[PDB]
């Protein structure tokens, strides 16, 4: 308990945000966290002409993680659904799923392995893990076991674990507000008092994943239906082209009356280039809009053919509303909160997550919309009295915010407090 | 099974479209034999009577030195001289082609007699063309199976050629461009062969001869052109590949004296390239890479030369597509994520690409790699900058070197399976 | 006591006894059973008795006269002396390798020779079931010749037991006899030198014929003999032969041998006894012409030969026999090169490696102590090829057979022995047996 | 007509220069009569009156026995005892010679009369000289024509003597050398007479007498030497042929007593060769063979002996050419291929070659054939080794023997032709 020293924690606090598509990790001393994709590749179903040219210690593990490694063998994998496990498909990994847990463990390892013991005074990391706000108790328990088990491979002094929206709040120094985390698998809207107000939390079954889904189905209509089968390329495209409308109707007609302004080409490789033709330039606004509002006629046409799915999900007690739009997700959250504090909590709305990292192209500000803009005018429409009083901002680095928060939390939480299965906060020590 | 055993008795056999390369791993380079058999069914009795009785009993002879003996006196060349791998694949209802392949497999093994009193059978890795369909893989296995009751052959495996080239070159991510007699095949390699990416052209060393033949007639050597053997000797000695076809033509027309040449064909026959025709040397090499030029099309418009497509099962062989665009088309049919790394390495193999630059011609003459680099410069400059193009060291022997490496490294606890497309079979 | 073998005629033992060869040369037929050491010879010619006086007719056996024709050297000679006109009653049926079909007299003689030939060898064994006869004909012999020869031996079946007949080209026969599979046969006859390349069989496209041979060597010997002053003995064709055999030499180089024989004539003068009463001598002044006699066979383009052509006393000219042109002027070196050029390139290496000289026309020998100026047949061809294509001469090995007349025959028996009797002759396959 | 008939009624007549030999084929040997007639041109009346008037009417007598009776009382013998074939041939303008020949042809047939009633006429073969020109052949035919109306003669033919001697000796290829009184003819026989080969010498029996006459004058018997009959009797009895004239002359000059000899000319007269002249016996025989000796030329330098050339039709008769060189000249005028064989056989016919060696002289003296062997030994030794020289069986019956064989064998459907020169005439 001289390990308590703020100087030691100022160097040896280790943050890990387990995102639904990307883990952000690294020590507190970093300026921005290292990232790796949350997924692992099982090597059970690889041919022997591929097996024989792989390091013997690697095959022994049977599971491979980390961007540069997974990319290596991905090309020659017989069945992608059996061997490329995304353990956090939607924030949570069902408990009886030994494969999902093998990957999470293997990630937790790869993560720590990247930063080795240097100092002879180093007595173990203080690891602060950020889990989804939807994570059931078994997850917190399983994560502690993972880090416990891993303690015999790396010096891990102490482990703690906090929900994501709280991490965003901490990183922003935001007290009374509404945090809106936008991931790949889900958007979660939590009202923050000083910690998370559980009763207020509202989750939507929609995110970066649906933005890809439409971009894929648009790419089938344009006639690149071979490049649309490849998930990697879809993402590249969604990032490169997609726009978010101020109003969907006013942007669609503006891009049909003036297509040549909205056409665009994307270099995917030295040999393949993808182009959005004049005929389909209007669809760019669908890519971004679907994250915010899925209740549009040109989207439901994609649902009536079995090519796009907007629907609900249940993860434990939590219902994730597939259809509910972002403005009403906020309103619903504040309505689940006590009236006395609705006043305060509403003044501040914070957007975090990759799903909201949309930019506007120079000279498009008349129909193209910023993330904050699209939400401000969604709220103008939905509840006008709310909108006039409310200040909406997106954080500076939307993917890094959760991590920043974890390390700040892992530095501030006093080590005299032990984790308690009922209190849901404190430290475990292996 | 002992590593000491596999380091000595691993046997490779490359079934090429024109030459089979074979031999044990202990060789410095593989023995070669022309992929062809001579049937003696239709021979005069004044030729049959001079032949050893046991030989006639077979009715079929293989191996360069034997075929050459009786070849001269063959009534009809088309019925009795079988080149089974005309264009990489041997059709299933062709009992004659399979008889030759079988007989070749034997001649091949006969060359190296059981010496050790401990030798209990070869471990044999056969390399077939990448175009070989499932029946071919099976039929080659039967052939080696049947031949077990003749030679000690413990274990048999079988891999595609492009893959073998990759292995010998120790290249994991690459584009193999194999250039044979019947066809140039362009296959991208991830770790094993990427099936969807393979692109084949219906051009090869054969078309370089076809033009060399029609050139030889215009010079007025129309007796020497009817003879297939001599043409080859000529296309080898004289043919050149241009930096640019159009831009090398002007160079050999303004200074013909530098580009005139003679070839000794025999003690008594010498063929010479006139000053007036010296420029056509550049056609011989160019056709392999690019058949889309005015002076080639004139030969096609007369029924004397054939640039055309072919279908062999699933695959189309594009007669017209040039080598630069064949590569881009290959990378286009491959996964986008990995196009980057696969393209970084283009490897040239095969005889069709073993052109050299005659000392003092480097201004208009081009070796194979040079011609591919500048083919890509034209087509997509963005591609050319990221890519590194090289020809293998020994263009014919490369496929074989890989086969021996594969048959040595592949673990024997893996059994061949019709669905997995890899492993050993045991006779 | 055993039964006589019915599969008896096929048995190697029977064939090693009753295989009968007959080489129809343009000047001499060589014939005989395989059992012989060397073939009996007979001159290819018949003497008609139609035009003889009665004071000579009356002194001839009645059955001989009845025939009106005789063959066989010892016979023809007996009655030749007393024949009024030799040019019409002495037929040499194979004047130049072939006898044209519209010539009933030529075929009569050939038949009569075929008979005389077989008559010489009688039915001794009681097991003998018929001869197996293999006829060698010239390479120039067109299909009708193969036919007419078959009929001749067919008709002769009602006279002699002849089980089967076959018939092969002479160049091929030489190859077989010399056990040379890849080679160039250069047959030197009386009427013509034919140069045939052999792969396994004769390469048809390759054959080159020269309209020149033993005949031309006589022809110049005749005109030289006239220049010396022997115009009576020069008229007599028998005597010309005797002289050409005895005196003729082949020069290493014609120009250099003439100089040699002109500066030292007495070295090259020579005499020949023709009969107890006649001796011919090549005088000092003409001694150098001995070299023209041998040279003309190989190379007729020399000023001192052309002088006899410029006067109308010697004729070097081309000839046509069916498909084939016989080049009168072409020298032997160039006839060879020309031949190999008409051959496939892949085999030119091996075919040229072996050059074999057959025929009497190449039976020239060097009188010992003249090997500095004089040259034998091969030596002359070797230096012919050295000059013409030195690239060729280095790779090539040139030899004359042992018995240059006996070679064709020797091959024929080997062929007629080895050819399996299960094979029938076929007009298009051009090989096999005919049975009468 | 019939073979049985010709075996009985074939009639031969050899018209020799000195004796006609005659008779039918059925004889053992022919009857002989001397070729001469005695003209009774004028006789006193006391002599005419004692002669059968039939005899006078003719004025000419033939037959040895007749001539001898009247010769005693005939005025001038040189003018009246005519020898028609004095020299092989009888001149055309000579009415008397033809009168004798005719009368002989008659006497000849008169000797054998018509016995059988089936006799239909003789078949008569006359052998004339080889020098006999066309007119003789005709005139002999006429003679036998005219005589048809006196004796039954069915057919006449007429062949040269050399041919006959050949036929009789059964010699096919040979050189017949006919040795006459007036001339020696050398005719080569292939199957028939080779006319171009025939060589004639203007010498023989006549010159042997000429010298014998001139020797008898030197001995001093100049009355007996002017008489022609006496000279013959002497040359026959004394004359010898030398092995070598030089070596035999010295032999008889050193030893005269060995070579002296006496001869009865009649019951009343005897002649003696003195010691001093004994050597000349050798000149008598030698002149026949070789007249080129100094001791013969000595008689020519005085105008008392004559050696010279003569023409009989086409042929020149060489007075000086010796018998050895006559033979070589003949064979050189024959085709070369048959020179070998024609020379192999030399046959001597005629009286001029009827010399014998008196026993105990065979060291210096030589018979006819011996003289020719050593004559040919000297001249062409190459010839002498190959050739066999002999005298016929009966030196005078040979010609006839042949004539009967020829007249028996010649097919009777062949007619004589002035151009072909063989066949039968019928009257
Ligand atoms: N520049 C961008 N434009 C649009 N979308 C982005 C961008 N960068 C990242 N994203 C999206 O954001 C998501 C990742 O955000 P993150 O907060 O890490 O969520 P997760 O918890 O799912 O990893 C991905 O679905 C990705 O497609
Ligand atoms: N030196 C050379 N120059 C040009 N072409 C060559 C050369 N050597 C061989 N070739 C060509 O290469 C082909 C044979 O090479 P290979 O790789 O064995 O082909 P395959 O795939 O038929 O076995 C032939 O068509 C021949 O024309
Ligand atoms: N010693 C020799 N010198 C030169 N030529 C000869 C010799 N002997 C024979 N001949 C020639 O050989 C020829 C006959 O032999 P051969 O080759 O069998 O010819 P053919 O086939 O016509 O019978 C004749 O032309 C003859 O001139
Ligand atoms: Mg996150």
């Amino acid at each position: 308990m001289g390990v308590i020293s703020d100087a030691y924690r100022l160097k040896y606090t280790f943050g890990v945000d387990f995102g639904t598509s990307y883990v952000k990790y690294g020590p507190i001393t970093l300026n921005e966290p290292k990232m790796v994709q949350t997924r692992g590749l099982f090597l059970r179903d690889l041919p022997e002409s591929v097996k024989m040219r792989i390091p013997p210690d690697v095959l022994a593990r049977g599971l491979v993680v980390g961007d540069e490694e997974v990319r290596k063998y991905l090309s020659s994998v017989r069945d992608v659904q059996r061997n490329l496990k995304y353990p956090l498909k939607d924030g949570v990994a069902r408990r009886d799923d030994e494969e999902a847990w093998r990957v999470l463990k293997e990630l937790a390892r790869y993560t720590l392995a990247q930063f080795p013991v240097s100092d002879p005074e180093f007595a173990g990391w203080l690891v602060a893990v950020a889990l989804s706000a939807l994570a059931p108790d078994y997850m917190y328990k399983a994560i502690f076991d993972i880090y416990d088990e891993l303690a015999s491979e790396f010096k891990i002094y102490a482990v703690t674990i906090l929900p994501q929206p709280l991490a965003v709040a901490i990183a922003e120094n935001a007290v009374n507000c509404v945090i809106v985390e936008g991931g790949h698998g889900n958007i979660q809207v939590a009202p923050i008092s000083f910690a998370l107000i559980r009763e207020g939390l509202v989750a939507l079954n929609r995110g970066g994943a649906e933005a890809n889904a439409i971009t894929r189905e648009i790419l089938k209509d344009i006639g690149y239906s071979d490049i649309a089968r490849e998930e990697y390329a879809v993402e590249v495209v969604k990032r490169a082209v997609g726009l978010v409308p101020r109003r969907l109707k006013e942007a669609i007609r503006a891009a049909k009356s003036d297509p040549d302004r909205f056409v665009t080409k994307v270099r995917l490789s030295p040999v393949v280039e993808v182009e959005i033709p004049r005929e389909y330039a209007w669809t760019r606004f669908l890519i971004g809009e679907i994250v915010f509002d899925p209740n549009h006629e040109e989207i439901k046409s994609y649902i009536e053919q079995s090519r796009l799915r907007i629907e609900n999900a249940v993860i434990g007690d939590v219902t994730l509303y597939g259809e509910m739009d972002v403005a009403s997700a906020i309103i619903t959250s504040l309505r689940n909160v006590s009236v006395e504090i609705q006043e305060r909590v509403a003044s501040q709305i914070i957007l975090s997550g990759g799903a909201f990292s949309w930019r506007v192209p120079p000279g498009m500000e008349d129909v193209a919309a910023d993330s904050v803009t699209r939400v401000k005018i969604a709220l103008e429409e939905k509840s006008p009295a709310l909108a006039s009083k409310v200040e909406v901002r997106l954080v500076s680095e939307p993917q890094y915010s959760v991590w920043r928060g974890a390390v700040i939390y892992g530095y501030a939480l006093p080590l005299s407090l032990e984790w308690s299965d009922t209190t849901r906060e404190g430290w475990r020590f292996p």
